[PDB]
């Protein structure tokens, strides 16, 4: 266990990225130091802690990582969906703002941004997000939805209305209208 160790560490972080979490936590825990701090054994650590239900260690770990690598869009973004996830909504919006501006193909960060806004009642900035995020997927039916939704909290009644007819028009299947439209 140097040997030991960077065997645990390669293969926890193997298991992490490829989705075993459980096990990635075994390993990773043998080698984790929070006074030797390692951004990517506290990343993948972080990650496994949240997706096996022990939120509130992995968003310790995921704080320790960005604060140590503040350039860490990965970092960030999960620990900005984790926020989004458990409703602290005052910490996410900050996180995913960065992350989209640092990341703007990145269309769930798009989206669960506008979601939140919507959430706290801010609903112009949730309608500039979801036109962000209908730019990257124009025919993602929960977009239109979510922004119509929004649309209609500020009375803006008119400008909700195409986006509710085309997002129950996507719920049915293919929209007629490319059959006549080339490609
Ligand atoms: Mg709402």
């Amino acid at each position: 266990d140097d040997i030991r160790q960077v065997y645990y560490r390669d293969k926890g972080i193997s298991h992490a990225k490829a989705g075993r979490y459980s096990q990635a936590v075994m390993l990773l825990e043998q080698v984790y130091d929070a006074d030797a701090f390692d951004v990517d054994v506290a990343l993948h650590l972080g990650i496994a802690y949240v997706k096996t239900g022990a939120v509130d260690r992995g968003t310790e770990l995921l704080e320790r990582s960005l604060a140590d690598a503040p350039d860490n869009v990965k970092v960030a973004t999960v620990l900005g969906l984790t926020y989004v996830q458990v409703q602290k909504y005052d910490l996410a919006v900050p996180l995913l703002i960065k992350v989209a501006e640092a990341n703007p193909i990145n269309f769930n960060v798009r989206f669960r941004l506008g979601v939140a806004l919507d959430n706290l009642g801010r609903f112009d900035e949730a309608i500039d997000s979801f036109k962000i995020a209908l730019g990257l997927r124009p025919n993602e039916g929960k977009v239109h939805r979510a922004i119509a939704f929004s649309y209609e909290q500020m009375g803006r009644h008119e400008e909700a209305l195409p986006h509710f007819k085309k997002a129950n028009e996507l719920d049915e299947g293919a929209s007629v209208e490319l059959a006549l439209v080339p490609r």
